[PDB]
Order: structure tokens, then C-alpha cells, then sequence
């Protein structure tokens, strides 16, 4: 590769530094092995998270609690921990900005995902009361999921929480929030999309074959 | 008319008492006279309130106003006092749960009213916190209201909030609470339930005219 510190060309680190000598001279390669010591120095950093992550998964009913083991299994896929909690906007109101402020007052980083079936006031209420985001990721089935997903969708002027139907889809975008701060998340999104793609060449690579 | 105190003819206060004697006795008229001074003394009674009513409409927005100026104007016609507060589930509820404590906590019957446009969450989280009645009378327009509506009616267990969707109609369902307990609310009513009856029939006398 070709490494410049700053932008910096004239900073250049990486081989270029032993190609560019007019002359190969003793003074000139202590400086050549100098840029590869001081990128053998850096290199371990670059497996390090330089800022933490959290994903808190409230639900309304310990009946969801299948649909938030799905969001807590695809968070650990991009290396983010998650945890999960029980509290009703309904029935315990004060119990859930209390809940919230134990994530909010830890100085850790947090996206907050609203699992509340029927009505959802869960999303919503988190979402006026925090500035970390919120979303939505209600248990619609085919029965009344068409007439319940319009709670997480419409809501009043002031509040910005978003709506994921899919529970893997919801980590996903917990994570790419993440990725915005976190290169190590960042990374696996990036393979993710390289590794799906593919797999699609693989599958259209097959069926083409079933073609003659 | 045939008063009988306790259910108990014997005990009769009524005219029946003198229509009852074989022989008109001045020993006769004198019990009769205070049968008559017994129905004088209480009848002015019947003119008094037995139980306090009280309609309190919160609504979540300033905009909705319009629609809880009706809730109250026809409140009024029950002779039902009705306050107007400001509160959101969303973005205020630690003020919504004040609010409710301030009505639950002076010893007054009380009917909550939620007012809330789009993804409806006051009335259940006030539903959820009382054990007194809520109605949900939410200001529907036909653009959005057949998606709205689903957020007061499809609620998690535990919840007993009510859907009235008109304004008239959810003092009305307010004043049939109070009249259990009311009877000049109770009368007014049953007197309504008479004069809308002979409306219908004094508007089909008048089409029936022009049917010739």
C-alpha cells in the first residue's frame, strides 16, 4: 500500500520511501526501516473499537420475548452488545423513564429499539423523552399488523422515531448508526454487502446451469 | 300519583289515604293532612343533586381545540361541569400522570376524555394509571382516520379504555355514566331519548304530506 500521515505524501510511510532513494546508501535504508517500524507500532490499533456501543431492546410483554431474542442474536453478529428489559409505556410509564435514564446517565453510546405490539406507545413515549434515537420494531403477524404498524408511523410533530419491521433489519440499522463512529462495525456491514452480492452471483451462477 | 315509602302500601302518602277511610273523620283529615305535609317537606329534595359529575377532556395539542370546545359545550347540556387541560403522553408524562393525580386525589367522580390526532397514546397511558373511566374520543378527519382509530381500539390486556369517535356523543356516553348515579343526568336522557323520538315522528308527518 502507499500510507501518507496527514494526507502528507512527503510523510509517506510504506515501501514508495525505498523505491524514491536516488541511491541505496546505509543512512538511507535506517530511514526506510524507521517508516516500517512506525507502521509495525500502529498497526495493532487498527483491531481496536475506538468508541463503544449499545443496543437496548424495551418490550411491552414478555410474550415478544422470541421476536427480541432475534434483534439480541443479529446485534452480536456486528460485535454490539445488547440487552433487553420489560416495561409498559401503559402500565408503568414511570418505570420506563427510569429504565431510560440508567442507559441515558452511563456516558455509553445507546440506541433504544421499541418492541410493543398492538398500540405502540413505547417507541413513542422513549422517543420524546430521549435524545438518543429510537425504533420501532413492532411483532406485526398477517392478523392486525396492517392496522398496528400505523401507531409507530404516525406520530406528533417533535418526536424522530423511526420504524424497522424486519428484527434482523433493526440491528442491522443500529449497527450502521454505529458504523458511523465504529470502524469495526462499520467493516462487517461492508463485507456483509460484499458477501451478500456474492451470493447472488453463486445462486444466478447454479440456476444458469439448469438452463440447458 | 301512589307514593309508598319503602314499598309499603300501609305506609301510603298519597290522596289514597283518603279515598281508603269508610268514614271522613276530623281525627280522619288530620292524618291525611300530614300524609300531604310528609310529601310537601321532601318533594323540593327532588330538585337536588345527590352526586358531583365531572368531565375533564385532555388533549395533546392546542390544535385540537376546537373538537374539545364541543366535548365541553355539550357536557354543559347535561349540566356536567367539563375542564379543558393540556398534556402529551409523548412528550410530557411525568405532567400527564401530575394532571390525573390532581382530579383522582379531591374526592370528585371524574370521566377522562383523551384527545389525541394521530397515534393515540394519552388515552391508554391514562387508561393504564386510573381507576377511573377514560374514553378515547380522538379527532378523526377521513385522510388519516381510518389508519388513527386503531391506536385507541386494539390496546395490551390490562387496559379498559373506551372509543367513542363523536364529540356529542362522548359527553353523552359521560353523562349515561354519571346518570347511574345522577338522576337529574339520568332525566335529562330519558327526556332526550323522548324529544329525538317525537322529532322523527313530527319530520315523517311533514314528508308524508308531500307524498300526495
Amino acid at each position: 500500500w502507499r500510507l501518507w500521515p496527514s494526507g502528507d505524501r512527503s510523510q509517506q510511510k510504506d515501501k514508495q520511501s525505498y523505491r524514491d532513494l536516488k541511491e541505496v546508501t546505509p543512512e538511507g535504508l535506517q530511514m526506510v526501516k524507521k517508516n516500517f517500524e512506525w507502521v509495525a507500532e500502529r498497526v495493532e490499533l487498527l483491531l481496536k473499537s475506538e468508541s463503544q456501543c449499545r443496543v437496548v431492546v424495551l418490550m411491552g410483554s414478555t410474550s415478544d420475548l422470541g421476536h427480541c431474542e432475534k434483534i439480541k442474536k443479529a446485534c452480536g453478529n456486528f460485535g454490539i452488545p445488547c440487552e433487553l428489559r420489560v416495561t409498559s409505556a401503559h402500565k408503568g410509564p414511570d418505570e420506563t423513564l427510569r429504565i431510560k435514564a440508567e442507559y441515558e446517565g452511563d456516558g455509553i453510546p445507546t440506541v433504544f429499539v421499541a418492541v410493543a405490539g398492538r398500540s405502540n406507545g413505547l417507541g413513542p413515549v422513549m422517543s420524546g423523552n430521549t435524545a438518543y434515537p429510537v425504533i420501532s420494531c413492532p411483532p406485526l403477524t398477517p392478523d392486525w399488523g396492517v392496522q398496528d404498524v400505523w401507531s409507530s408511523l404516525r406520530l406528533p410533530s417533535g418526536l424522530g422515531c423511526s420504524t424497522v419491521l424486519s428484527p434482523e433489519g433493526s440491528a442491522q440499522f443500529a449497527a450502521q448508526i454505529f458504523g458511523l463512529s465504529n470502524h469495526l462495525v462499520w467493516s462487517k456491514l461492508r463485507a456483509s454487502i460484499l458477501n451478500t452480492w456474492i451470493s447472488l452471483k453463486q445462486a444466478d451462477k447454479k440456476i444458469r446451469e439448469c438452463n440447458l
